[PDB]
Formats: structure tokens, sequence, C-alpha cells
């Protein structure tokens, strides 16, 4: 349980494998180690594959089945749907740029607009945490000039989640589509 500063991305991944070797996770320790990793673009450029039209999800490591570790690349103006996290822990560390995270309450079975609970800006090298008991969220790169790159860890891994219509609260089941896996484009 001795958390050292990850010297590299490879080191971070090794430490994460040790942290998830049990059956339950220490959320605060995982968040601390992710925040302590100093983003170094040389180490993660292989995974930072952008698309012109929307954010991409690039698988880095499958954590021996305990977690999905992925890098998301947000072009200028790119944002996500309002999403849940399928009963998983979700960590979001900024590797480059800034992202706006907006929190929503779970909807009531009445078709109403979903009203924001709070919003915050995530800055380079910060690590944020969310799960379904905190609420739903949308993530957006509101910059006109700067792409954003984030490192996400989800445990347990999930292949599907829900997207929520902000105007009505109605939800749709959606499949996680990976732009690449282990540095290899996967159309």
């Amino acid at each position: 349980t001795e958390l050292l500063k990850p010297r590299t991305l490879a080191d971070l991944i090794r430490i994460l494998h040790e942290l998830f070797a049990g059956d339950e996770v220490n959320v605060e320790e995982v968040q601390a180690v992710l925040e302590a990793y100093e983003s170094n673009p040389a180490e993660w450029a292989l995974y930072a594959k952008f698309d012109q039209y929307r954010y991409t999800q690039n698988l880095v490591d499958q954590g021996n089945g305990k977690f999905n570790l992925m890098i998301l690349c947000w072009g200028e103006g790119h944002g996500s749907s309002i999403h849940d996290h399928t009963d998983s822990h979700c960590f979001l560390k900024l590797l480059q740029g800034n992202l706006k995270e907006t929190l929503f309450d779970w909807p009531d079975k009445k078709s109403n607009e979903m009203i924001k609970k709070s919003e915050r800006t995530l800055r380079e090298n910060q690590c944020a945490y969310i799960n379904d008991s905190i609420g739903l969220h949308r993530v957006e790169n509101v910059s006109h000039t700067e792409p954003a790159v984030s490192l996400h860890l989800y445990s347990p891994p999930f292949d599907t989640r829900h997207a929520f219509d902000q105007r009505t609260g109605h939800k749709n089941k959606v499949t996680m589509t990976f732009h690449s896996k282990f540095g290899i484009r996967t159309p």
C-alpha cells in the first residue's frame, strides 16, 4: 500500500496493476497516483489519435481485466453526451489542455429537462473522480484553439453505458467504440 510517484506512463500502469490486484479499490489512492503522474507527451503520443468530427477513445491497457485505461482526444469544440458510468469507478486525468465537466442529477421518471447540478474546469494534470452515486456528467473541450487529451480509468471495465437526452431525461444504451487499441487503429 506504499504509493510512489509514477516516473513514467509505463510506471503508472505498473503501479495501477498493483493497486487493482485485490477485489476492491482504494479510490483516493488511485486518484492520488494518477494526479502525481506528470504528463509527458512523448510517452503517450502513440495513443493520441484525433478525429476531425468527435472525440476519440484509445485503449491503452486492460489492467488484467480489472480496469480499462484509455486516452481520449478532444478536438476543439468536441464534447460528449450526458453519460452514466455503468456502476464503475471512473477517473479522469488531464494530460493536455482543459475540459469542462458538467454534473447532472439522475432524472426522475417525468420527462423534464435535466438541469445542471454543478460545473467545473479540469486543468492539465488534475485527476477528477466520478461514479453513478455522484451523478451523471458531460465532458466538453470548450477551447477554440487547444485540443485536449485525457487519461480515463474505469473499473470494472464496461463495454456499454447510457446516454441521456438533456431535454427529456430519456436514456439510450450506447456501445463504447474504441478508435484504437494498444496504439493500433481499429476501424
